[PDB]
């Protein structure tokens, strides 16, 4: 039916057989990424044409290929060979993580350094973490991991509170080969637990908790056809999965009258940086590129109705290729239900005698994935006022080290001997705009402030000034929260009933964005991550700011290759691309386990009603 | 029993009885304000005195006084009499903003005005406001209050929708006498209504909305002593009423392990500016002080259940004086209850296998007041993992004028002809410290780059970088959130288990600041606008930004001159003020009447605590 409906178990399994039958996944084939492509621009075929691409790795070690499919037609629309060390390496597979561990185990280079800190093999887990671009030639065009230790006392220990500092060892995933092991110098092994579960750590559970129930009688106010078609309180919109990207929203739209209004034609977290600032040898390389590297997707959790979503949640349960591509179903891998949010509006007016309040509601569409020892949640909102928001939940437990003995600019301590690197977890917003249709520019506003003297006599005045972003190479913006910027994307064709472009504000957080030295390899393989704000001309193949392919790949693609195109931008199908993060400086507070941090954005409109469209929302 | 519960109905008949029979309420004296004064530093000394502070104000002209008042004991503890000229008018009575539009009613020259309009006297409502201090010489001394206009068409019809533009009154509220009328110019008056429950605006109210139920089979999780005393979840704090500040949290302190720790001796909302950038002479001299000159306590509404307050509410209904000393009621005035905040802390472990998902809760006081054309929402939230937030709710109907022909740098258009100045919404929060005790510091925190080089060859590394604020001279700071700025209250003598000092870190929104030029009258009479933070060393008489008399004041009251004392706050008993607002300039989606638009601030636990306080919270 519908050409933005969920991918289904079926085409799934139909793009494995489209492939086995090309000759394209023989036996020493793994499919390191697939999803479903959204449909071309305009009208193209006289019906539904559901593609695929598929990134096809090699165990043996032969060049992977990118290949795309038509499901619906049973063929390969294209199917190129890739030469990793120029574009990049695949995605890192979920088989590829416990290699590390398993051949370091019998490694004499680690077995020497455990030994030397006295530590048991067969008590220490191997962080599995991307390698990024260094100095280090033999890894060009090889599939490399690095490892960091932990030590786990026992099956349900938390590893993370006993971090094996002063080491790190290098390994080729695919040729199973240790090839470097750097051992600075042995660090005391943090010796108290983080269990968190631990009656002795908890003390006992407080009983002072009385229950809040939270429930619909009459059920949802939202409805869901087409299994992931949305429809609630005027918002119209198509709720897509990609194990990339994770939950993507599609179509978002907003019914004003008669007629049904285009916001954003598509919404995504289309890349996440979390970059650690620890000068250390043993960490200096660590940077997880948690979309483009792992792909965040395919980690989302299984949410469990009131502990991870509370009230009458609706649940849809994606389908994403494993690595033989096979289907698997990621059961309740997204909520959805609506709640309440205040007070919308009020207002007691004594001439008129009228008293008037009424309340104000969300719409929420979120997943949770673990990373490692991270968790994160990616919450979208939808108001009745028409205000769109994205909230990242940021929880888990932080990445510990040593702490060392004289302090440290560059970790924090957490306990006795137990260190955090400080890091930050930065995100990318792509928001591929559609006000009231896809002719849309941006303007950069910013508050104005105005002298006293003639016209302003009384000093008193203050103003605002619109700057259009007309082409890409002047569409490269940073926030100025001192003097209120924010960006407007408006249409210039469609104009309200006061005669002025229809339009919808962006609001950032104008947290810090980038900190590495604009030299270093982060900054130029993040280099979205160094500018809040960048505005490009829609094109079908520039769908992440870090490009294609980011493991273990140079800078050189993403947004910055984009953007020298200099294209016109000025009323014209145009993306945003937005960047916003935390940074950390790990708090006792947050160990052994850290309570919820969060960061986004949100956009509101701006003219783009003929007055306020929630006058019609009854007392109740 | 505690010398922190709130006012009761008799305390006020004793204050009136007292001034009565001391021949300070005479028929001419009019109670501008009446309080309960906090308990002096130390209470070692057996039952406290409740002590009341009143300002006196006089109908005939005479001196008005501040007088201080014994209830325990029946007596006059001092009274001064006041030099308005000098130090300030007392704040606006409700009885003085009916006699301006009264007074025009009669005036020729105001009749003269809305005859050219074809105005209907009888139909024009004036907006009694504020007056501030400008070039009318004649004004020093006196109590003035100045008028906009603004048509109601018939009894329940929204006068704002027709302001009477190039108009405006000056009235002398003692004397009784209209000292000026300004005319310069016709502006068409704007036609459209803005009746937001007319069927013909609204349309056909929305059917689509479900219940959404919120209760608590037993009861909330908080318990209610003393009238006013609040313990929940660990927090324990004293919930206080003030016609001047409206809600006042004291005391507020957690739980921890066997302690009751403090944090905030005293938190309010000590001021609340709304100056307005128009230039035009007919709104240049508008700056509402909602807190300072009108007392915003005194216009709490009465909160409905189920409406302004969902699920299980438990209300105060604190008592104030009316003008003449009579106790008046606050029918729930104030809400409080405990409300779900989604995921608390969540990891899903490989290695231990441990699944752990715990929720998060809020503890929510509020309380809704309205001022004329705005209404505005206080909330103040106490969160399971320590933090302290606040937010203010913004809504109502804009304040409006004419739109000229031709646009406007100051205003934006709502409707034909309808105009919306721009303006700003700033508060000042005063948080009178106590982490761990009285003795506290601030610093200032900013993350800081680093170079690529020796040390930090892969250019990756980042720090933060704290300056202690030793001296008052050098406690006016302003926010800078490209390098994430924030402040820490921290307490030298109490340090946590990794032996560092204890303390709280507040994170503000980062929001423009007053925008007004430097020298005008606005910037020096509430300049603490102009600054993001100010810390002060504790002082009984320091209690607004803004000074004791902001109505009518010349300039440089409050902070400035506290300030100006260079104190030691370096370790010592302080005050940090955080000034935080909005800059609005309305959209057409703010009309007929607002949605709601928020600001705020938090403070989260630095190094409180020995590790995250939250454990022991139960899975349920
Ligand atoms: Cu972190
Ligand atoms: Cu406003």
């Amino acid at each position: 039916a519908s050409p933005f409906r969920l991918a289904s178990a079926g085409e799934i399994s139909e793009v494995q057989g489209i492939l086995r039958t090309a000759g394209l996944l023989g036996p020493e084939k793994r499919i390191a990424y697939l999803g479903v492509l959204d449909p071309a621009r305009g009208a193209g075929s006289e019906a539904e044409d559901r593609r695929f691409r598929v990134f096809i790795h090699d165990v043996s070690g032969a060049r992977p290929q990118e290949v795309t499919v038509s499901v619906t037609n049973g063929t390969v629309i294209s199917a190129v060979e890739l030469d990793t060390a120029a574009t990049g390496e695949l995605p890192v597979l979920e088989e590829e993580f416990e290699v590390v561990e398993q051949l370091l185990a019998t490694d004499e280079r680690w077995l020497k350094a455990l030994a030397a800190r006295n530590l048991d093999v067969s008590k220490v887990r191997v962080a599995p973490l991307s390698a990024g671009v260094f100095e280090y030639a033999e890894e060009r065009g090889r599939r490399i991991l690095r490892g960091l230790a932990f030590v786990q006392d026992f099956p349900e220990d938390s590893a993370w509170a006993h971090p094996v500092d002063g080491l790190v060892a290098y390994v080729d995933v695919v040729s199973k080969e240790v090839t470097r092991v750097i051992d600075t110098g042995v660090f005391p092994v943090p010796a108290e637990h983080g269990n968190y579960t631990d009656p002795e750590l908890t003390g006992p559970l407080r009983t002072t908790q009385k229950p809040i129930s939270i429930t619909q009688p009459e059920g949802p106010s939202f409805t869901v056809t087409g299994g992931n078609h949305i429809e609630w309180e005027k918002w119209s919109l198509d709720v897509g999965f990609d194990v990339r990207e994770g939950v993507v929203l599609h179509n978002i739209a907003f019914r004003d009258g008669d007629r049904l209004r285009p916001i954003i034609n598509r919404a995504s977290i289309a890349e996440m940086v979390v970059p650690y600032g620890d000068p250390s040898p043993i960490r200096s390389w660590q940077n997880y590129f948690d979309t483009g590297e792992y792909l965040v997707g395919q980690y989302a959790n299984s949410l469990e109705l009131g502990c991870d979503c509370l009230g009458d949640i609706t649940y849809l349960s994606p389908v994403i290729s494993d690595a033989f591509g096979n289907p698997r179903e990621i059961r309740n891998g997204i909520c959805m239900h609506e709640e309440d949010w205040g007070i919308l509006a009020k207002h007691s007016d004594l001439w008129s005698g009228i008293n008037y309040t009424r309340r104000n509601r969300r719409m929420v569409i979120s997943f949770f994935t673990t990373i490692g020892n991270y968790d994160y949640g990616f919450y979208w909102y939808l108001y009745l006022d028409g205000t769109i928001e994205f909230e990242a939940k940021a929880t888990g437990v932080v990445f510990t080290s040593a702490f060392p003995e004289g302090g440290s600019d560059n970790i924090s301590q957490l306990a006795p001997g137990l260190g955090a690197p400080f890091h930050q977890h930065i995100f990318s917003a792509r928001l591929d705009m559609a006000i009231d249709g896809f002719t849309n520019r941006v303007e950069e506003e910013d508050v104005v402030r105005q002298t006293m003297g003639p016209g302003n006599e009384r000093g008193n005045a203050f103003s605002r000034k619109r700057t259009v972003l007309t082409r890409e190479s002047e569409a490269v913006r940073e926030a100025d929260a001192r003097t209120g910027r924010t960006w407007i994307i408006s249409n210039p064709e469609s104009k309200n009933r006061l005669n002025e472009p229809v339009g919808y504000k962006l609001h950032a957080h104008n947290q810090p964005t980038l900190l590495a030295d604009p030299g270093s390899s982060i900054a130029r393989r993040a280099a979205f991550a160094t500018k809040d704000l960048w505005v490009t001309r829609y094109a079908d193949d520039e769908r992440y700011p870090t490009g294609d392919f980011v493991n273990q790949h140079s800078g050189g693609a993403g947004l910055p290759s984009y953007i020298a195109q200099d294209r016109d931008i000025d009323g014209q199908d145009i993306v945003v691309w937005h960047t916003f993060g935390l940074t950390h400086f790990p708090r006792v507070e947050d160990w052994p386990i850290m309570p919820v941090d969060t960061v986004g954005f949100k956009l509101r409109p701006e003219g783009f009603f003929d007055r306020s469209p929630v006058l019609d929302v009854p007392a109740n």
